């Protein structure tokens, strides 16, 4: 299999459990920001070197296969090259040389050791265990030779600030570079590189065990102390600067793994495939973890541009936990056998349906209890996460009950697809609301028939499709229970919905709360577009190739992952 | 069957990331304010789940209950004693605070931070089931002791201002601390998911439940940055009683009342428990204590005093008792190697804690004053004691002149050690009556410079060396052993007549304890080289007596380390 793809998902689930965990001792008031301080001091002075000294005192130089290392320093290079090219254009001339020294830093610099080391753990204990001293090899050489360029960027801006003069120039890039070795990772991994070879690549027994004690607090306290300093650094932010935030992490997140890939099939000359073929996936795994906390220490100390770059590295950390996810199960999907993608299916919904369902109670029991049901669109903004929660606990009955009994499996079918399809017509509900709303009519809206009308439509279209269509028993996936009959039942649910959601759409832009209630009904009918697309690729296409099951699974993602993104988007708000 | 090869790094982990938190937070890294922020983290997060994580994987059906209520009765007999004699002899304005805090105190282990790893240590490859055990007694000794206690310490806060109002709340401050309601919970979820953690939550509890194991220790460390303060009479007297309690006769109760009630039928497995059973009262008192005293506001100068006093004192209290419990066994002839192995690793801490000791009272210039002066030249020849541990490890099987070299220097650095305590516990008496210049001290000097090397050059001229020796007491023969007792014997008689001075004419507040330390140490060592004489036949009791003698010889400067490096700095 090349790929134990099995055991991501408890990596994630711990990596940001933590997280989450630091976040809500964070916001509560359980730990205050100078006393979340003191447990960065620790983190940053006592558990990361003990670490680092241990697996360097361990490394073994004699199996690593140098190709992929350089191979990836030399996309991280193109990635920091671009990244400076074009901050050094596009820039204002009294900020290009801050933004030219820090943002690449911002998009070059990854969160290895706290985040990247207990997934690639997970994914390459069993079968590819060599992998694991990679991270360690790659994180600080990538560090000393990109990280200086940046800090020389950042000092001949801070030359223009104290305007001199005098050049001199090796008294600033001198300053960058020493700038640079303090930092514990670079001189302690040289402390390690020189013991690896003095003590004979084996570590002293009585060191042994307190450097395993030591190191083996950093990865839980690491994730605690960013969950903890990740409270409030959001903020409001200002025109333009959504766009170059997306621009830097869409750069960081996307092109960065993808010149990793490429590099890696450039540059290996192995005569082994399936080694080459791993080697490419791991390639295009590291380039999409998030950034280190120290791009922020480095702008919080220079005091320049802290707000932007910590907006950054929050959004970039909350962004690349389904990104990996994506990335890692498309990766995982080619070759093996026809028959277990259902299965690889059904267990990926169920790993997302598990976040949507609790992040989904966690939102329905904030705007239960805030008494913001009454006020209009709230409510069916709550009657909607609720439908999604039928969704997700359709999932959860269906993991279970898939060959259990043709009567019970046909209920639990009706159930679900009615849960579905009430969402794909709520959308639309809500966007007509929304429509009519924004007229300022004095209407009185029937909202008790439009809630008679989205319970009872898709229950009616789960019984025509009971009904008429024809039960297809050597179908496993959920797509296909009824047949073509069932998909066609879909796509004029969900045309009629998009309708309707076009429809306001189009009156929104004639006409110009409902300052978010807008964007859930737009964010909605691009998951409602992605549905569509793969319905009309199955009848033109007769053979179903990969680009179909890429399509189904993203079919999948989109449609069930809903709850999370409504979490995000309106649950994460103060006040309520 | 103990692993006691595998104790010492242990030891190292457990205490050195102790060491790391102290230096951290003495030095001004992490203040105070910001230490409370990483026990938050700790106290509420990693403990709780790190609870969570071990019970609902343990099996009830292979616990041998009989060590469970064997070792909890130990516990609730210290603590009924201690109760006892507390509402005798306190003062009547504060009989139910005492009652209530002191055994409380001295019941109470560091089970989770500082025992967990030692057993872990200890009893993975031979003794896998006895690591569930920290985990089942520290929270149930908790649940049935806790309370008693506190419904004393409730009474005293009633006396300054209706049972039901004085022990509910007692009990439901127990059910509030993290150790005892997360306990409650895994037991029920042993039961529902039938020893098994989900696959999707079993890497989140490890991940935080390995982050205690460090951390705690290191917290440990960082709470008692200038906590020992300073205390009278009366309180050092009571912190000695208590620190004894609970670091002597807890873990000697619990081997006793261990071996009368597992009732054997266990053959090798009983005797290994009757030694783990003593190993678990040495641990030290839990930093909850210290929290504990806060919360109430009641005596909370000398419990946390105690708390931090039975970390630093069970330090080498788990070494030398562990050790102890593994020499009745293997053969005479390798028991020759483990006392060599334990004075080597005691040197090894001793002999780092000795530079830094050194190092301060070199760079602060309080050598200069002549009183500090005398304890400048005791401390060079302390360090050049366990530097020569080193060599004579790894120079036992060279040439005879070689092995002679080493052993030369280590004797002549013992006999000055020896002597030079006493005639610098004799010149502070002198100089406390006498306002004379210590010349003679100077002739001293060359004197213990040259009475070692006399003692030294007598084994040189003289050729008695007996080569079938292999640790030290036949290094020469009856015949070193007859002059190491004839420099042992006047050096007792010099510091004898200084403590006597001291007596008849009834800085100085320290100085005196670590002339008193040395004093115990020197009667026992006197003892061990009559032992010798006086039988012909090498008894079992002699294996003991001959340990310890090796112990306050090579591990003396940890003492003298505990007591003067720790003062300040200029
Ligand atoms: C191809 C896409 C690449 C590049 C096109 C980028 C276009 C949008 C960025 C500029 C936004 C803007 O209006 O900035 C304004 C202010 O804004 C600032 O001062 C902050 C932004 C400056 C730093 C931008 C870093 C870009 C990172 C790159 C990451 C690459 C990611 C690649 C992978 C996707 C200034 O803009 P202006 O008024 O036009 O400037 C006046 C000067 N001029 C008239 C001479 C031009
Ligand atoms: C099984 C695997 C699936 C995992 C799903 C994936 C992850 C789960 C996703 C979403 C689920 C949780 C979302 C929480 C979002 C923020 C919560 C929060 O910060 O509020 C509270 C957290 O303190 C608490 O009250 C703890 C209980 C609520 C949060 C945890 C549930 C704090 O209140 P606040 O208003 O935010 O703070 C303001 C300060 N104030 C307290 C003084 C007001
Ligand atoms: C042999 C040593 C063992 C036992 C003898 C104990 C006697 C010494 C302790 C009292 C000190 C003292 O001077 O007390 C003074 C104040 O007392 C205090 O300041 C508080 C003392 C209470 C705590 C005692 C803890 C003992 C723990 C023990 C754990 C042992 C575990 C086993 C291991 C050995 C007053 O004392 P008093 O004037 O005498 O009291 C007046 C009442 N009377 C006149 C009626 C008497
Ligand atoms: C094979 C392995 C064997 C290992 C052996 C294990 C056993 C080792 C055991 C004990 C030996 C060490 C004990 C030292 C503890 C005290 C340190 C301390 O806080 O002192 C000083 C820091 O000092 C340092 O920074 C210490 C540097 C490292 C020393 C240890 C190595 C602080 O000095 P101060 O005057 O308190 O500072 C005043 C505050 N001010 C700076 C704001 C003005
Ligand atoms: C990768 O290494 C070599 C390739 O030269 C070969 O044995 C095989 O393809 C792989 N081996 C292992 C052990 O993964
Ligand atoms: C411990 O268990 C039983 C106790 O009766 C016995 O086999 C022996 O003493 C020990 N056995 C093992 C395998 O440790």
């Amino acid at each position: 299999p090349s790929m134990s793809i099995t055991r991501l998902f408890p990596a994630l689930l711990e990596c940001f459990g933590i997280v989450l965990c630091g976040y809500i001792a964070g916001r509560a008031n359980v730990i205050t920001s100078t006393q979340a301080k003191g447990l960065g001091n620790f983190v940053s002075r006592f558990a990361l070197p003990a670490l680092l000294f241990k697996n360097m005192v361990v490394l073994n130089f004699s199996n690593v296969d140098w190709s992929f290392l350089y191979s990836i320093l030399i996309a991280k290079a193109s990635v920091f090259f671009i990244v400076c090219v074009l901050t050094l254009l596009v820039a204002s001339p009294d900020s290009r040389f801050s933004k030219a020294g820090l943002f690449p830093i911002f998009a070059t610099q990854s969160n290895d050791f706290a985040l990247g080391y207990p997934i690639v753990e997970a994914l390459y204990q069993t079968t590819y265990p060599e992998y694991l001293q990679y991270i360690y090899l790659v994180a600080p050489i990538s560090l000393m030779m990109l990280n200086p360029i940046g800090f020389i960027f950042c000092e001949i801006q801070k030359w223009k600030d104290t305007q001199n003069a005098s050049q001199n120039k090796i008294k600033i890039v001198g300053l960058g570079l020493l700038r640079v070795l303090q930092n514990p990772i670079v001189f302690m991994v040289f402390i390690g590189i020189a013991f690896n070879f003095i003590l004979d690549r084996k570590v002293p027994v009585y060191v042994e065990n307190f450097l395993d004690g030591l190191g083996n607090s950093f990865s839980g306290s690491a994730l605690f102390y960013l969950g903890l300093t990740m409270v409030g650094k959001i903020k409001r932010l200002k025109k333009s600067a959504f766009v170059v935030l997306i621009l830097l992490i869409t750069a960081k997140l996307l092109v960065l793994p993808l010149l990793c890939r490429e590099m890696v099939e450039l540059l290996d000359k192995g005569d082994s495939v399936v080694n080459h073929t791993s080697l490419s996936n791991y390639a295009f795994l590291y380039g999409v973890f998030p950034v280190a906390p120290g791009v922020a220490i480095f702008a919080t100390q220079f005091n320049m541009e802290v707000e932007i770059i910590t907006s950054g590295m929050v959004i970039s950390t909350f962004v690349s936990a389904p990104i990996m996810y994506v990335s890692a199960w498309l990766l995982t999907f080619p070759t093996m056998d026809p028959k277990p993608l259902a299965y690889a299916i059904q267990n990926v919904s169920f790993d997302i349906s598990i976040v949507s369902l609790i992040s989904l109670i966690w939102s329905l029991a904030i705007l239960l209890l805030s008494k913001k049901y009454k006020q209009l669109p709230h409510m069916l903004t709550t009657n909607l996460l609720i439908a999604q929660s039928i969704v997700c606990a359709g999932m959860m009955i269906w993991n279970f009950v898939k060959e259990k009994n043709f009567v019970g499996q046909i209920l639990v079918f009706v159930l679900l697809y009615s849960s579905l399809y009430s969402t794909y017509l709520w959308t639309g509900l809500l966007a007509i609301s929304l429509f009519l709303l924004k007229k300022r009519e004095r209407v009185q809206i029937p909202v008790g028939i439009i809630i008679i009308s989205g319970w009872g439509i898709p229950a009616l279209l789960v019984g025509v499709l009971l009904i008429t269509g024809k039960h297809n028993g050597d179908s496993i996936d959920s797509a296909f229970f009824y047949g073509k009959e069932q998909m066609i039942t879909t796509a004029v649910t969900l045309f009629c919905s998009i309708l309707i959601a076009g429809i306001s759409l189009m009156c929104m832009n004639q006409t110009a709360q409902l300052t978010r209630h807008v964007l859930l009904c737009l964010l909605l009918i691009i998951g409602l577009f992605a549905n569509l697309s793969s319905c009309l690729w199955w009848l033109f296409n007769q053979e179903p190739g990969r680009l179909y099951v890429e399509l189904q699974f993203f079919c999948a993602v989109f449609n069930f992952g809903q709850g999370f993104i409504s979490f995000g988007i309106f649950g994460l708000d103060k006040h309520l």
